């Protein structure tokens, strides 16, 4: 509250890390369905269904623009690519199975990293 803090966990290498991280899920061998946006145009459904399209090239950029306030929201961006390939590819789908290994891979990485 007023004048009474927490002490301050180190915050300074979290961009660093997280860069890291993304690069890290950007080469991994199943992050294809995911590097580039889903393009609305031509993939019926999408615009409609998925209110908050989101991948790997537009977490980087806003990674590297400063548009990321902690690492918290970084976490939810990755998540949401995740999310999105869940609502709409079924699982037993090499899309729908990529998501699935993508996650798992970004959650481990989080957790050593971070927890």
């Amino acid at each position: 509250s007023m004048s009474v803090k927490k002490p301050k966990r180190d915050d300074s290498k979290d961009l660093a890390l997280c860069s890291m991280i993304l690069t890290e899920m950007e080469t991994h061998e199943d992050a294809w369905p995911f590097l580039l946006p889903v393009n609305l145009k031509l993939v019926p459904g999408y615009k409609k269904v998925i209110k908050k399209p989101m991948d790997f090239s537009t977490i980087r950029e806003k990674l590297s623009s400063g548009q990321y306030p902690n690492l918290e929201t970084f976490a939810l961006d990755v998540r949401l690519v995740f999310d999105n390939c869940e609502t709409f590819n079924e699982d037993d789908s090499d899309i729908g199975r990529a998501g699935h290994n993508m996650r798992k891979y970004f959650e481990k990485k989080w957790t050593d990293t971070f927890k």
